């Protein structure tokens, strides 16, 4: 039963990707609609007691994929349809194509910001609505890695996408960059929200320390903090 419903958002989803390529002009009432679903306690329970391993698994990795190329997309038209204290440094991996909320911590803070993105439209786009949205702010959006950043050592606070795959993978690579004080936020989706994000993995004991999980129930994502 909740096969089904997972098969027919599948479906939608990737109907509702062709299409919005082809025309800018639906998806966006989709992902609400498929966040009511996720938040459902109903479907919460029926996920948890499907244990298909080998069909659910694949089911999840499918949307996994989709829904993140559906929210990169929204970020790429809006973007184009448009056009933490004050000596801390932000850095968010992923920082998108439309760096809204980037831009609403470092107006609120006056925090310096790193945008990190692989796209490297996310990029193009995301400097030029900064040079819009906030051209007096010290904002660098770039495609460089982390291990590329010259000033990685100054950087204070991390935040995570949770729509990265292997973000992880980047957590394990920041540990010997960062200084000893830095503290990262890794947003996810366990369970029934792992649909719409990729979930928490376990860190290297000696390495990254979790220090809080801050899960919502009413929320699409889950947020772990880490120190080192
Ligand atoms: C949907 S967007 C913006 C962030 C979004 N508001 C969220 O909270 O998930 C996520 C971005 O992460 C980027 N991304 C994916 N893998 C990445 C990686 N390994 N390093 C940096 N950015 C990455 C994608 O290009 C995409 O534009
Ligand atoms: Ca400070």
């Amino acid at each position: 039963e909740i096969k089904l419903i997972l098969q027919q958002y599948l479906e939608k989803f990737e109907a509702h990707y062709e299409r919005v390529l082809q025309d800018d002009q639906a998806l966006e009432t989709l992902m609400d609609d498929y966040s009511e679903f996720i938040l459902n306690p109903i479907y919460e329970q029926q996920f948890n007691a499907w244990r298909d391993v080998e069909e659910k698994a694949q089911l999840i990795k499918s949307l996994q994929y989709i829904t993140a190329q559906c929210v990169k997309q929204v970020q790429v038209i809006r973007a184009r349809r448009l056009l933490i204290t004050s000596n801390d440094k932000l850095l968010l991996v992923g920082s998108g194509a439309y760096p809204m909320t980037l831009i609403q911590v470092a107006k609120e803070t006056g925090a310096s910001v790193i945008g990190i993105d692989i796209d490297p439209q996310a990029v193009d786009l995301g400097r030029r609505i900064v040079n819009v949205l906030a051209p007096n702010e010290d904002i660098t959006i770039t495609d460089q890695k982390v291990s590329e950043l010259k000033d990685i050592k100054d950087v204070t606070h991390i935040i995570f996408s949770s729509t990265i795959p292997l973000k992880y993978s980047i957590l394990e690579e920041l540990y010997d960059l960062t200084n000893e004080n830095v503290v990262v936020a890794m947003r996810f989706g366990d369970g029934i929200k792992a649909i719409f994000n990729y979930p928490s993995q376990e860190t290297a004991e000696d390495k990254w320390q979790c220090v809080n999980k801050h899960m919502r129930p009413q929320q699409i994502f889950d947020i772990a903090l880490y120190k080192k």
